[PDB]
């Protein structure tokens, strides 16, 4: 197939064997704020510097995906102050910010926007990745983020 490959790792709950790493307080089934054509969203209310933690030991071979992509709905604040990290080799790799990815906009209130980083290019690394987070950086409590139809492209 010409098309690009893609790997969900959560659409409406965890796919292709993706575990639930994470260490911040979160929902994997919140139904209050859920895409259209979707029935779940990931819900992280990002406090205390916890982080949604989606794994998968060497499972994302970048020979295969280029990039990691997810939506978010920024709740009723948005602007929340987030970092997006790679994993490998069982360490974090490389952090960027949600609003640097987000062109230097502040993620936007009670909608869906796309997310999207390249491994090279956003992260500078490349061969197997174990996992993804998405971390509170700010400490103080932060207005809930939402999460859905995370993936892996080509
Ligand atoms: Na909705």
């Amino acid at each position: 197939g010409a098309m690009g490959e893609s790997l969900s790792i959560y659409k409406s709950g965890l796919k292709n064997d993706f575990q639930d790493w994470s260490w911040g307080e979160h929902s994997l089934t919140d139904t209050t704020n859920v895409e259209s054509g979707e029935t779940n969203s990931i819900s992280f209310t990002p406090k205390a510097y916890g982080a949604v933690f989606l794994g998968c030991f060497e499972c994302i071979d970048t020979d295969t995906y280029n990039n990691i992509e997810f939506d978010i709905n920024g709740g009723s604040s948005g602007a929340q102050l987030l970092r997006i990290t790679v994993v490998k080799n069982s360490k974090s790799v490389g952090s960027k910010l949600i609003t640097d990815l987000n062109g230097g906009t502040p993620i936007e209130a009670n909608s869906w926007t796309k997310i999207k980083a390249s491994f090279i290019d956003d992260f500078k690394v490349s061969g197997k990745v174990d996992g993804i987070w998405i971390q509170d950086i700010k400490g103080d409590t932060q207005s809930t983020v939402y999460i859905s139809n995370i993936i892996a492209t080509a």
